[PDB]
């Protein structure tokens, strides 16, 4: 029997799952319906407040509208350990611009998304990467998160059930390279390694850890590039973020599990209430601002960004 749905949003829901492509079991389509005008409820409620004045972000339906808090689990997985890297050195008499921001000078790949597979690190690593050798070089390639998911185990990563973004800058060092994207093609499932050297494109040094301080993250982020952090995205105001200044009140510093790319930051309106910093997630352009999300900066390291920040020497 129909479970007391929505009439109204039938066709928006025959819509969603065709714009993304679901098939569902049997019996399986009353219950995940149920589960998805919970969350058009929840995202109208949010975007009602946020026209009360409640919220300094919007939400919005995406891919995520579906899924179980179970299956949510599955994508995200936490972040802790030792921090091995070498040591950030402060920039000396040195006040970093008010606004940054990486893309305007091609430093950044498009978005990408990691689809049913907990491999942020990988992409957060990647993109770390992707904007050192862009540094170094000039030249911009979009490397293999596949690679790191198959092949770095060892180095302690744990494919689409976790791993960290050091351990993956690790993993290039010890490896000797890592293949181009175009070469080792993503999947969103652990495969054998299949690192080939002949599509290697980049290699790294080693690795430098940012202390745990927004004021160094955004020295770091001025001076060096993007940079790899871990956060706490596990909100259904993070899921289903659309634009705006993202802030939640139950966000934490710790319980960090989702990892991204800081590649900015700035101030939407003058200089302490509306800064933010700028950050790239791997969730595909349908999510967020085009992919990106701004996050509230200066706030008290809100949901941890700078609790698990680093970057790649190249």
């Amino acid at each position: 029997m129909t479970l007391t749905f929505d009439h109204s949003l039938e066709a928006q829901w025959t819509k969603w799952k065709a714009m993304h492509n679901r098939l569902y079991g049997m019996n399986e389509e009353g219950w995940r319906r149920a589960v998805w005008e919970k969350n058009m409820k929840m995202i109208e409620l949010h975007n009602q407040e946020y026209r009360e004045g409640k919220h300094s972000f919007t939400m919005a339906m995406n891919a995520f509208g579906d899924m179980t808090s179970e299956e949510f689990r599955q994508v995200m997985n936490g972040f802790q350990k030792p921090r091995k890297g070498k040591v950030f050195q402060e920039p000396l008499f040195y006040e970093a611009p008010r606004s940054v921001d990486w893309r305007e000078k091609g430093y950044v790949t498009p978005v990408k998304n990691q689809g049913q597979c907990g491999s942020s690190w990988a992409f957060s690593a990647t993109g770390a990467l992707e904007g050192q050798m862009f540094r170094k070089t000039g030249r911009l390639i979009s490397l293999s998160e596949q690679n790191l998911v198959d092949c770095s185990g060892p180095q302690g990563n744990e494919g689409c059930n976790g791993g960290y973004m050091d351990y993956a800058f690790q993993y290039v060092q010890d490896n000797g390279g890592l293949d181009s994207e175009e070469s080792y093609p993503y999947e969103a499932t652990e495969e054998s390694c299949k690192y080939n050297p002949k599509y290697s494109v980049a290699n790294d040094t080693g690795f430098v850890d940012i202390p745990k301080q927004e004021k160094a993250l955004m020295k770091a982020v001025a001076t060096v590039g993007p940079i790899s952090v871990a956060i706490d995205a596990g909100h259904e105001s993070f899921l289903f973020y659309k634009e705006g200044i993202y802030f939640e009140p139950d966000c934490s510093s710790e319980d960090l599990d989702h990892a991204v790319l800081v590649v900015g930051y700035g101030f939407e309106s003058t200089e302490d209430n509306n800064k933010y910093w700028l950050v790239k997630n791997s969730w595909g352009e349908e999510w967020g601002m085009g992919g990106y999300v701004k996050m509230a900066k200066d706030r008290r390291n809100h949901c941890g960004i700078a609790s698990l920040a680093s970057y790649p020497t190249v």
